[PDB]
């Protein structure tokens, strides 16, 4: 009853879903006065590194690019930074920019068309519930996205985007629609209709911008998809 | 006969050894008109990254800090750079500054005294033929000194300074004096005296500055040792 109170008692349209993600990312309550304190993929409030890319995420989600995971790029910041720092003291820490999101088939086709402009810079991975796995991943090999350099030590790379492990995550990612939000609504409801439509027709998408020394391209990539579509 | 022609037919003093290293590092011939084209540890001309730190090495060796291996610090330069670049195209490549050298016991004690000022920033390792291994190495663990970040890929760290492997290199490093320069001179020669003295009384020393984003400290560390000594 508390989940169904924050995610809306009944969805009017896709817009309702778009708002549930925008109200998770902003601090604002819905029209009923309740904050979206979690989503099926998160169960938590955001980690503090998202403070670096909040407005951007607001803008992206307001369009229907439904982000479920993210990362700022970090260019060798002090390992003591309370926002991004980790590991032993006196080192440096690094990140690639990363974005994980669901999309409509229409927006997925517009994104595949725009990713031709960014092919070598951005690793991408689109998939849907029937398969149709599309990725530019080198030989289906991991991509490092977080690492740290520490005094007297080897490099530590704690975090990766593996195209093989993503295909096990896919099975959670799409089933968390029906199993935790669909089964929350009535069987025959237009709400269930909406959620079953999103369970079937949407693409899960992952992007990684490999140029961590530069400004993040992923926001311009999505602006370029909304240009092409609009 | 060709080695003994370039390393000098007979050493007057330690100064003679100091000059053989300075004439390896500069392009200049000795007083006899012959270039030092190699040393016992190298068998080759320098790699092009030394162009970035030549004058510095000239200055260091002119004092008796006999460098046998070195590296500039590199802060995420294009992986396509003909000087420093390596691996797949479109990535970034990184280095810590590194210096490997022999020293007199007097200069080794002056360096141990000055390394107290740089303790956390500079990894150091001194050793001599009897043992007397001194290092600040974390739990006797490797230190990364070269690495690269490439699109779609994990980090590659091709090059390390391992405090355990250094103790196998030690046995070459000191024996290459007697086995390739000492046995080049006569048995009873003052030249053999000189080389046996350097085979026994000198310390092999390795330093690594871990702050690759900053200007290299190692040159000021050696200036600080020549201040203390002088
Ligand atoms: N709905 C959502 N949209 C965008 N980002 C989200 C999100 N829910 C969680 N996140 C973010 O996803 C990230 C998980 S942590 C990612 C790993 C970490 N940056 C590393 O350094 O290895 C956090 O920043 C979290 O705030
Ligand atoms: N006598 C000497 N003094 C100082 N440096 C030397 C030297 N003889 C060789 N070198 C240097 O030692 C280095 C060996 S290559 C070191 C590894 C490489 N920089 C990496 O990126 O992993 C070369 O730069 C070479 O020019």
């Amino acid at each position: 009853e508390e989940l169904l109170k924050m995610w809306g008692e009944e969805l009017t349209s896709e817009a309702s879903v778009f708002e549930v993600f925008v109200l998770y990312l902003s601090g604002e309550p819905n029209r009923n006065g309740h904050k979206v304190t979690c989503l099926p993929w998160n169960d938590e409030p955001l980690a503090a590194e998202t403070s670096l890319l909040k407005e951007e995420l607001l803008r992206v989600n307001r369009q229907g690019i439904l982000t479920i995971n993210s990362q700022p790029n970090i260019n060798g910041k002090p390992s003591s930074d309370p926002i991004v720092g980790w590991g032993p003291s006196g080192g440096y820490v690094f990140q690639k920019a990363y974005l994980e999101f669901f999309t409509s088939r229409e927006t997925a086709e517009a994104l595949l068309q725009v990713l031709k402009k960014y092919e070598l810079r951005v690793n991408y991975h689109l998939v849907n519930v029937k398969g149709e796995n599309i990725t530019n991943a080198p030989e289906l090999q991991p991509n490092a996205v977080t690492w740290g350099i520490f005094p007297g030590r080897e490099i530590i790379q704690p975090t990766v985007v593996d195209p093989v492990s993503f295909m096990f995550w896919k099975d959670e990612a799409f089933a968390l629609w029906i199993e935790q939000w669909g089964k929350l609504y009535e069987e025959e409801s237009p709400s269930r209709t909406i959620i079953q439509y999103i369970h079937d027709n949407y693409f899960l998408v992952n992007l990684v911008d490999n140029d961590f020394p530069l400004d993040n391209c992923l926001w311009q990539v999505v602006e370029d998809t909304l240009e092409l579509l609009n």
